[PDB]
């Protein structure tokens, strides 16, 4: 079951898609940009499964809304991006 998160920008949901943002950009030698999430949903797996919907830029500061699916376990400080595409 995935559920909506109340608060999606916050603090702790911005550093989750930066850290996915820079993974990507990491593996994929690009140039995306955060600016702010849009939706947060969750899901209850072996930790927490994360669905988060945000607006990046690319380089060229064109906007694009881009969908992440991270996997953490906050308890063993584990974060995983299982999935990062275009909506």
């Amino acid at each position: 079951g995935i559920v909506n998160v109340p608060n999606p920008n916050n603090t702790k949901f911005q550093e989750l898609a930066r850290f996915a943002i820079q993974d990507y950009n990491k593996k994929q030698n690009a140039h995306l940009e955060f600016v702010e999430n849009l939706n947060v949903k969750e899901q209850v797996v072996a930790g927490i499964m994360y669905y988060i919907t945000l607006a990046a830029t690319d380089d060229a500061g064109k906007k694009k809304i881009y969908k992440a699916k991270i996997w953490v376990k906050e308890w063993e400080d584990f974060k995983k991006v299982v999935e990062f595409k275009l909506v």
